[PDB]
């Protein structure tokens, strides 16, 4: 029950010469047949191939001082966000990764930053050293994203990055991590690299690689960033992670007494070809496409054609020709990152199902006896003949110039088992929301806008995998944007909307916040005929309503009651679909820490909060509103625009709530209110559809009777914290007997004061769990008086109690900050390749 | 399996310079602090020899010497130190799958714009870049298993020491050098921890100490060489211990890339005991990181306290100790310095002690009493298994740690043993080489001095290690000796360049070897019975009895002379002796003969059969016989009654022998007695190579009718034609024309010599023509060497060996496991390194 267990790369990033700064970019150098040869930049201070941004580091994203920054080699700078993309591209959430097996493997060697004296000025003292030397390439890796697996910088000079894959496999395959990071990296800070080979004559004046050419005169130096992740195939596929390939087998040695310490020798680069083989269990025919080290040297191209020769060369039986190439043809020879570059392109090749094809420049080296016709130069696209097994495989070298060599078998991935699909909360409607974040708002602003620009270069993409993509595959940051769309176009259209600073419906903008969640139960006018009932195909929302069917009939003989009202009916419905709502919040991940709620809201609040099973919640709303229908007739309630104590004639009307700083109800007699109202028709007053006033006198008739017919109610200890609204403050869920749920019929509702302290407590989030918004708009008012930036959201609305509010519900509860499992809410789609995070990078160059 | 240390080797600060040294430090309780050196530019612990290296050894130029990073020098002479304890002659690693892991770090080295004067334009980087610290080892000893550079910082080498184990299970190489070098060329490393305020200005580490104030910078070479249990135990290896478990992990996000995790540190020291298959009771001894830091050494000792201390239930509690304290942090080696301490434990069965100062930190939780500071000496407990195991821990600064569980090697398997090929006598060969004269010497005194250092270790172990054990080179010196003392006084000879007797000096050649047969009168009685308890000789003894058997009477009449039974013998008794040469690694280039020696040669190189043979001296022999009573052969000193003496051999530039008729020759002896000729009658009533044996031929030429003249899988240098012969030549003809025909010896030593033939080897029971060919050297100016075999009144094993070593000193390839057999290994001092200092 064990073996050599294939090993899966599930991602990878590079950064390379040629403006290349993502794998997808590679593909397009690699078949425009362009190359990146560029003179030096006068910006290092001394023909080659060079990195767009080498210099430039989004220091702030990852905590490290501009300082430090200006300290770290430029190398172990494109590691570490490097490293990062590749996370994003395996669909990784960099955090998940805290405290894990993960472990990091770096190939690299020093390439001459930071060798004078420090300006004083510039202030690196203390950090110099530790940017600059090699454990740190990776250490900084494990040390900022929490790693806890082997770190560790290796140098074989050109297979460094080979190097450092075959010991990533090893170390998976002997349990020393369940996770790897490995690459390379080299960023030509100073001309000591360049001047050595210079000195050789090693290099050719083009600062072009032509592999295997005639027109071959030396080789190009480069540089660059190239970095996958490693994971053993069973732990892969049991994650559902998307493999690129699989390393079958890959092998190491030395040329050990060449002509020379750089001399190459033929042999040790059959040897570890054939050891390859070996470790992956096939033969050189089950191989179409061989990526070469291929630097374009006079001397060397030979040696390695005549290798590959007389090991892919021989026996290729059915297999046609063997096709081979090297990426150094277009970008260079990136030195520690040469091996994974070459992987990467294989990699490419595979996705889309062609051979990877190569700059081929002139006629073949008259060098090479190609009189065998088995191997064939790559010259442009190609199909990538499967194998006797029909398995596609690649194989790829690395022959450092201290003389180690690397050899590796890449092949297609399995097909995966198909798993049952989890279900998606919410009907489907065709709108899917996608989320964004980044760590600034101009960071957010150009996460925005470059995956509009790669939804429409890359249309057809489904917007299903957008979303899941953009919710499950990626870390939330502080600053966040969401995006309602029904199809790719209106996606990109909302985006740039984000992108470019417009409101915009379908568009939300929020800052994400440490502080709790609030419940608000309203209760009042939430009720519309037909409501929610568009939610009834969603089991969580369905199964509360059925229980709430059960238990109302028993009390009450009713129910659904909405296939197609008065007080002792409209009460017992709004709280089943409020403590229903609050369930659906629930599975969707809102977890609330606290309730409040407005006179009756009040009891779905102890239910939600566990104070009252759902039983004595109905019981007690059931028998508190027919009591209510007991004193109807005279009593009415009105609500007045205003503030109280300015509203503050008497014995006929009094204040029954306050709910905002410029909203109160009034309640009393029913004539002595027409007398206010029409008064008043000289403020903005309102009467309350009602035949009777609570929170009044009124209701003093129905007490004891009341207090009687809920004696059997068994309040128990809330595990949510219940904040009531009578006491102003928290209140053990044992207090709410019968007694507390007359005094909170008659006395008056300190709603604004609640939502003050709440406020004051440093509550972030304030969701209104009712079918129609009722309080948000006081609360809001409330919070702009404490000059809070607490946020209020409702959850469904008149005209709108269908699933795509809640799912804009969700949408603004995590773009503030809530815990929405879009695993839950969206199931489980699949990962597409979209834009990285958006690094904001200033240049660092000592 | 489990990999198994087979060897090891270090250069360490406090004068260490191999793991002996480093075990005198540790057990006399001192410590290495001292101030920087001066004559490195810019309070630490420091290498005594960091700039020297002897770049004439691997054949590397002054220039690129003075280029290359002391840690690449340091790794490279360390590695070869290793694989000597290992007891591998390094070139028999050439083309093998031997991997090198070297754990390394920047150490300021070749920073500024070198003095152009310098001439280091072209190898300042190669000798500086990571990768070929370890790709130049490779390339040196022309190994071809993986070669990589690590920099984990302070647990580099333990995490190359992991690496190779898992490239040693993985089939990726199937030995492997594994350790780390570290070298504070410049200041920059020093600078940045005071900076930081974390190093000791003692330059001492405190490991554990109420006194601990921060660690003491150093430095080192610290390497083992590994291999897989299974083939250590076929090849019959010396384990000096097994890696029985490693872990490696990291900090991740501790309070800063410097700051120490303790449950990190415990979990990797826990997964070392699941690849192990042990637990925390298990483990005696722990070696640490130690360092000595006030805020680092208590996080150790928790993690410490929460594996090693819980649950040892009656095992006493666990030994804790630092080499630290002794020799300070050697960076990247520190972690196999810490290896090679819990080594040089298990070889002598005590816990090696710690130099532990001042009283235990209040810090640290000592209240279970389950974890005790490795005071002096302490016995090592072995666990219940019955084996004695160990921990090492190395914590690096980038967050990278390393913990291994080292075992004692399990009991090998026994083996019947080899059988040596000469018969024993107590008398020993002890051969030395090194690339110069110098280093040969010095080679000389480092044995002597260790030997009279460790009294009563075997002779037979030191003869098999420097045989077999170490690899043999241009200059070469041996000596024999009956018990140690006499080893030590001759080694002195050879270190002091005085002649004694049992001391041979030489210089190993190209050239190839010719086996020398004579005729003449190299017989005695008696000669070689000494011998006949040898197999290869008794065989070949025996089945020359059987051939002369059925062509005369005569066989073995060595026990209690004439002519046809002393050519008859001293034919059977050199082709044995040829024979016996050959089964102890002796080939013959070429043979060449004198008279009868040629049926010898012609026997040994294939061209006639033992029986043809053995058939054309018998009768030639009977044929002199015959034509004998009158005629007489005398030798006369000189170069070369006229028509009754003639020369009848030319044997060198000053000898001659003279034949003819017996009374003419009385005439010429009275002549040289008066005139003061020195000449002498050679004990014979023939005269051999004149017309005085025509008579008796057309009768040897029908008796040697039936012989069958093959063709010669050596080639014959026919002394009668003066060159080479295809052995179809052979027939009777030729060996009647070599009864009649004079003997041109010196003609055909003359033309083997300008041939460039190095090593003459005289295969007979006493070297009659050795002198003569020496003369004949001596006059082409030619450096070549003549060597004999036995000798009258020696004719024993030890007359034999003492050729064999006579031999190897001159370049005869000796086989010395066929002679020698299996012994044991034992340590004894490294290769002499004639280092000049070299520093930018």
């Amino acid at each position: 029950e064990l073996e050599s267990e294939p090993i899966a790369i599930v991602g990878m990033a590079c950064r390379l010469p040629g403006e290349v700064d993502s794998p997808e970019r590679l593909w397009e150098l690699i078949t425009s047949g362009r190359d990146s040869a560029a003179e030096v930049p006068d910006d290092r201070g001394w023909h080659g191939n060079f990195m767009a941004g080498a210099g430039d580091f989004d220091a702030a994203f990852f905590g490290i001082s501009p300082r430090e920054a200006l300290a770290m080699d430029p190398q172990q700078r494109q590691a570490l966000e490097t490293t990062w993309e590749a996370l994003e591209s395996a669909g990784i959430p960099p955090e998940t990764l805290r405290g894990s097996d993960t472990g990091v493997f770096v190939g690299m060697s020093h390439q001459g930053y930071a060798t004078g004296r420090p300006r004083p000025e510039d202030g690196v003292d203390g950090y110099l050293l530790t940017g600059n030397t090699a454990s740190v390439a990776s250490g900084r890796i494990a040390y900022v994203l929490g790693l806890e697996g082997p770190a560790l910088t290796v140098d074989t000079a050109c297979s460094s990055s080979l190097v450092a894959l075959h010991t990533a496999c090893g170390s998976l395959r002997d349990g020393d991590c369940g996770l790897a990071v490995a690459g390379g990296v080299s960023v030509m800070a100073g001309p000591e690299v360049f001047t050595e080979f210079s000195r050789q004559g090693a290099l050719s004046p083009d600062g072009r690689c032509k592999p295997f050419s005639d027109e071959a005169d030396g080789f190009g130096l480069g540089e660059g960033s190239a970095f996958v992740v490693l994971q053993r195939l069973s732990d892969a596929r049991r994650e559902g992670r998307r493999v690129l390939g699989v390393v079958a087998g890959s092998a190491v040695n030395q040329d050990g007494a060449s002509n020379g310490l750089s001399a190459p020798s033929g042999v040790a680069q059959q040897r570890v070809i054939r050891r390859a083989w070996a470790r992956a269990g096939i033969t050189g025919a089950d191989v179409a496409v061989v990526e070469a080290h291929g630097t374009g040297t006079r001397l060397g191209d030979p040696v390695e054609a005549s290798a590959l020769l007389a090991t892919y060369g021989k026996s290729r039986g059915s297999s046609g020709p063997v096709l081979l190439g090297s990426v150094k043809s277009n970008i260079g020879h990136a030195q520690a990152a040469a091996g994974v570059a070459g992987v990467i392109k294989v990699l490419l090749g595979l996705e889309r199902g062609v051979v990877p094809p190569m700059l081929c420049r002139g006629e073949r080296s008259g060098l090479i006896d190609w009189s065998s016709g088995e191997i064939e130069l790559a010259d442009g696209v190609r199909e990538w003949s499967p194998a006797a097994d029909g398995v596609r495989r690649a194989g790829v070298s690395a022959f450092g110039v201290s003389g180690t060599n690397a050899h590796v078998i890449i092949a297609e991935p399995p097909e995966p088992e198909p798993v049952p699909q989890p279900r998606r909360m919410l009907p489907a409607t065709g709108v899917v929301p996608v989320v964004l974040s980044a760590r600034t708002g101009a960071a957010l602003r150009a996460q925005a806008g470059r995956l509009a620009d790669h939804l429409a270069a890359h249309p057809g993409i489904a917007p299903a995998d957008v979303s899941w993509t953009m919710a499950r595959a990626r870390q939330h940051f502080e600053e966040r944007a969401a995006v309602l769309a029904a199809d790719t176009a209106e996606a990109v259209h909302r985006l740039r909307a984000v992108a470019d600073g417009a409101v915009v419906p379908g568009v939300v903008t929020g800052s994400a916040s440490d502080g709790g969640s609030v419940f608000v139960f309203p209760g009042q006018g939430a009720q519309w005929e037909g409501m929610a009932r568009e939610l009834l195909p969603v089991p969580v929302f369905a199964e509360s309503i059925a229980e709430c069917d059960a238990v109302l009939s028993e009390v009450a003989g009713f129910s659904v009651s909405e296939v197609l009202e008065r007080v002792d009916v409209v009460q017992p419905v709004l709280f089943a679909v409020m403590v229903s709502l609050a369930r659906l919040w629930r599975a969707c991940g809102a977890v609330p820490s606290a309730v409040i709620g407005h006179s009756q809201g009040e009891i779905a609040a102890a239910v939600v909060a566990g104070a009252l099973s759902l039983e004595d919640g109905m019981r007690v709303v059931a028998r508190r509103s027919r009591a209510v229908r007991a004193v109807a007739g005279r009593g009415s309630m009105l609500s007045v625009r205003g503030g109280r104590s300015d509203v503050e004639w008497t014995g006929r009307l009094e204040v029954a709530a306050v709910n905002g700083p410029d909203a109160v109800v009034v309640a009393g007699d029913a004539q002595a209110a027409r007398e206010f109202l029409e008064y008043c028709e000289g403020i903005r007053a309102r009467a309350i559809p009602v035949d009777y006033a609570s929170h009044t006198a009124h209701v003093e008739p129905v007490r004891d009777e009341l207090v009687q017919a809920l004696a059997g109610i068994t309040p128990r200890r809330a595990e949510v914290p219940f904040f009531s609204t009578l006491t102003g403050d928290f209140l053990d869920g044992t207090e709410l007997d019968a007694g507390y749920w007359y005094r909170n019929l008659r006395h008056p509702v300190e709603f604004h004061s609640a939502v003050q302290a709440l406020t004051d407590q440093g509550y972030a989030t304030f969701i209104e769990v009712s079918p129609h918004p009722v309080l948000a708009s006081s609360v809001q008012e409330t919070l702009d008086d404490a000059e809070s930036d607490a946020a209020v959201l409702g959850t469904l609305e008149r005209d709108a109690g269908d699933a795509d509010r809640f799912l804009t519900a969700l949408a603004d509860a995590h773009t503030r900050g809530v815990a929405v499992d879009w695993e839950a809410v969206l199931g489980r789609a699949g990962l597409v390749d979209l834009p990285g995070y958006p690094f904001q990078g200033k240049r660092f160059w000592l």
